[PDB]
């Protein structure tokens, strides 16, 4: 009753691949396509450059300037790469199979074309030898109340389209209201939760558009308009030093941002928030905070079809935060799934750089376990020997390399840190920081098109305000 | 019960405008701030460059690069400028009112501003000395039944988007069926209603995506995708020389459109619609065509609020097309209405050369009456005396002057005729003329803006293939 895909006419492995993001994407763009046949599934059709996302609701960059379609990627690779948009609703590591639903589309980019018989939202399991496992993380409301439903996340697209459709209606409606109505001070308040790098930059950018455009055309208006960003530890951007976590603080405060430390949001209402203080000598305060646009940016959590794989592997039972992998990233009490970025919990941190690290390590173990005919032996024998292979074989285990980090905040100032090993080339913050954060967060963008679109945008908002359309 | 808005802190005459469009946008570019009130009101926030509208679908360039916010130009004039994001539902000449509905917004571009005390979808009317009414036409359908259902129009933004998702959703259905099924022929076809330049660009834009895009990775597909042009006349592009109309057709023809000339579509249903010739020699034949996409480009109609104010002007009672002015655009049985654009009929052709044209002229005419102190006296008086004015400080009349027409026909071909008087200054067709029409239609936008982001979007389409995302 349930239809199985199993492509049998090669000789080359059959790799899946979940996802279309930092480590999918990566992997696709180094893994050997001569050697294996390479399958995709996830539900979004294009690769998002999330470093940008922040900059989007307010047009500081367009939506379609970071987002990449899979299509143009797998179109460079030499051998043959499927698309499923679908997305993974159940990994099956006993029949080597991953069920998909919400099946929109097949893409076969390579020339006799096997017909799949597949139809649109009937599900299907997808055969695999090895699988890659890479479908990231979702957001985490940490159980408080309201934010699902009265919030926005900031971790897709949709989402940017969302906080704009929000924040200019208010606009409208505040503008309608009388100076000094307390509803019209509502409605051009926006809450931003959580003072990482992206509560942050997403505060910047609000205050940017508020500051440099909305400003020419409704002073006013954009004069009333409060942003706060809220965050529960004592300083902002913690995984910075200190002194630069402080510099961020005075210049986001500079730029007229309230900032809101040692402060969590303990509830949240349609119209108002319940925010709690934390002082340094044990005492809580409280404060009601009326708001009309609510950005929640407060971590992820692991995705529904990874918690379940975690009961359905013995050595994942004790899981939670992702799946365990070894030293080859290899998911623990599996013999050929593997797993990258934010699925994959190794105590490293959650971010593209680890993603895209990951990535490319583990095509180039692909690369090497193609020329070791064994592994391609181990898939057919009963025995899991595939991680004895790796050691014996002496695969160096991965290692991440930290690189720094870059925050953007507003007001054409940013800090940056870059590293590579024990070694500092650079950190500080400033003008001159902004320039260079432009100018690497361009060198990462992984193609061409979507690097011309975004380098397009920053000249165009050199001369003109930025576009901020309410349904566009 | 009903609020009036009325500014009478000025002794500046109060000018109302209706619309965002060819002939509102234009007025407002030319008409002295100094000297008047400037209001306007449009449902619609931005200026639509209509000639690139059939570009837009398939991203050969963006719908915000043909688009340009009311704003931005009434922040370039000196005095007071207020725009209503609001719909006029009723023009009401005997109290010089026009009530609006549906109101998202009112933006008071002038530093100290008067609260008007208006709420969001609460009506109101709004007071002029002088209305000039440019709120265009909109899609005629003649009856033909389905339509309106079935099809989409091409004369909006969103009917790009629209057009834009149905042709995604069908090239996503139709590549999960074998080839040769029925239905997969089905959803790859597309029907193109109106062979005038704009069902012309449209079949031209679309054919060029699915041959220079969508080929190259899904090419088998493509290669089934078939464009019909649907034409009642016995030829294309009637307005041109008969020579380009049979140079057009034969290169629509040679990219693989399908042209049924002396061909009217009768009915339409969900899935199939029904054409029928009439011959040259008299015979009728019929013929039932299966369609996935179908794009209605028939012409236009009156809209409502303009066929209403026909009844209410004793003058206007046998108008048909539009509103009848006289030699100064005044309209017919009014003394302070005026009509530019294809909401006003003197004879002319309904494009946006003629709607500009009037506009400018308009303006040019009130700077004139400004400096006849009589004009302000007569709004005042009980004497309709202002059409004498004209007469008798002899304005010259409004006299259109053909420029010529383009039209684009796919794969890097375009036809042009340029003229002014009697001159023709060109008149051609081929690969220059479509480097011509380029460059011609970065000349007539409006902004610099829209005019940076069109460049921008054709030199990207140099370089990698169109944007063509189902929700984006
Ligand atoms: C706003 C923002 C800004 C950021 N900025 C930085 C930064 O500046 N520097 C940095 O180092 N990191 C940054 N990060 C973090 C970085 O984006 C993540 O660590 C990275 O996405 C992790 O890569 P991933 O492949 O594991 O997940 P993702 O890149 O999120 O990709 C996951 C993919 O899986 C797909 N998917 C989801 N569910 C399923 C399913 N059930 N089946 C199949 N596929 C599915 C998704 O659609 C997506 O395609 C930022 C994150 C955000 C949200
Ligand atoms: C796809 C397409 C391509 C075209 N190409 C060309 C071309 O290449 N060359 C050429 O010369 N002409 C072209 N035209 C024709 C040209 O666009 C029209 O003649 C022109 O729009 C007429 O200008 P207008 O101001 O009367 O109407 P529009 O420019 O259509 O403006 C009407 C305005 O009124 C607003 N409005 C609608 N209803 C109301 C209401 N009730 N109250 C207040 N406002 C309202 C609308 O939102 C819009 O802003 C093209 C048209 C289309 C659709
Ligand atoms: N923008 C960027 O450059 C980068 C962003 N990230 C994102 O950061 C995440 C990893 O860091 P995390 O610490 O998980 O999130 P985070 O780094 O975005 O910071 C979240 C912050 O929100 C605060 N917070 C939590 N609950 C709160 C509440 N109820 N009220 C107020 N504040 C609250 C916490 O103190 C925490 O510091 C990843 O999921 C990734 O998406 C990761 C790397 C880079
Ligand atoms: N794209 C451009 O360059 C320009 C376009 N226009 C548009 O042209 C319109 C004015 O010219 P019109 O002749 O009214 O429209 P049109 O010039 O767009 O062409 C419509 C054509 O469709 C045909 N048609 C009508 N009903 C039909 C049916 N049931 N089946 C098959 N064919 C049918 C007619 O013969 C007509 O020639 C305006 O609405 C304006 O928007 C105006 C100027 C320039
Ligand atoms: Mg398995
Ligand atoms: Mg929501
Ligand atoms: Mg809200
Ligand atoms: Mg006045
Ligand atoms: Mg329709
Ligand atoms: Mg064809």
């Amino acid at each position: 009753t349930m239809k199985v895909i199993d492509p049998q006419h090669s000789d080359k492995p059959n790799v899946l691949i979940l996802g279309s993001g930092w480590g999918a994407i990566s992997f696709l763009k180094h893994i050997d396509t001569k050697k294996y046949n390479v399958s995709i599934i996830s539900p979004r059709s294009y690769f998002l450059f999330t470093p940008l996302l922040p900059s989007a609701p307010v047009g500081t960059v367009d939506e379609k300037s970071i987002i990449e379609p899979i299509v143009n990627f797998a179109l460079k690779k030499k051998g043959n790469v499927t698309y499923y948009e679908a997305e993974a609703t159940s990994i099956n590591p006993d029949r080597n199979t991953v069920t998909i639903k919400s099946l929109s589309a097949v893409s076969q980019l390579y020339q006799p074309e096997n017909h799949l018989g597949l139809h649109q939202a009937e599900p299907a399991e997808i055969k695999y030898d090895y699988l890659i496992s890479a479908v990231g993380a979702e957001p985490n409301t940490f159980g408080i109340p309201g934010v699902t439903d009265y919030g926005h996340f900031l971790k897709e697209i949709p989402n940017s389209l969302e906080i704009r459709r929000t924040f200019a209606a208010n606009l409208e409606k505040a503008n309608l209201l009388p100076k000094g109505d307390p509803e019209r001070r509502r409605l051009l308040s926006i809450v931003v939760v959580g003072g990482g790098p992206t509560g942050v930059e997403a505060a910047g950018e609000l205050q940017d558009y508020v500051h440099q455009d909305l400003r020419k055309f409704l002073p006013a208006l954009a004069e009333e308009v409060q942003i706060h960003l809220v965050e529960a530890l004592p300083i902002v951007l913690n995984m910075f030093e200190k002194k630069l976590s402080s510099y961020a603080q005075s210049h986001l405060e500079n730029t007229s941002i309230k900032v809101h430390l040692r402060t969590a949001v303990a509830k949240v209402e349609e119209k108002q928030l319940l925010a709690k203080t934390k002082h340094e000598d044990g005492k809580i305060t409280e404060e009601t905070i009326p708001y009309g646009t609510l950005i929640w940016a407060t971590g992820n959590k692991a995705r529904p079809v990874i918690t379940d794989l975690f009961k359905k592997i013995p050595e994942q039972n004790s899981s939670k935060r992702g799946l365990a992998v070894n030293d080859f990233l290899q998911v623990k009490g599996s013999n050929n799934i593997f797993a990258i970025g934010d699925n994959a919990f190794a105590g490293l941190p959650p971010t593209a750089q680890v993603a895209h690290q990951e990535a490319e390590y583990l095509a180039k173990n692909f690369d090497k376990m193609a020329q070791i005919p064994n592994f391609q032996k181990n898939l057919s024998s009963r025995k899991d020997k595939i991680d004895l292979l790796f050691e014996e074989n002496n695969f160096k285990p991965f290692k991440y390399n930290d690189l720094g980090a870059l925050a953007y905040l507003g007001s054409e100032r940013a800090i940056a840190t870059i590293r590579s090993g024990k070694r500092t080339f650079y950190t500080g913050g400033g003008l001159m920081t902004f320039y260079l954060w432009r100018i690497l967060y361009l060198s990462m963008i992984l193609s061409a098109r979507s690097r011309l679109k975004v380098f397009f945008d920053w000249i165009k908002l050199a001369f003109f305000k930025r576009d901020f359309f309410k349904g566009l």
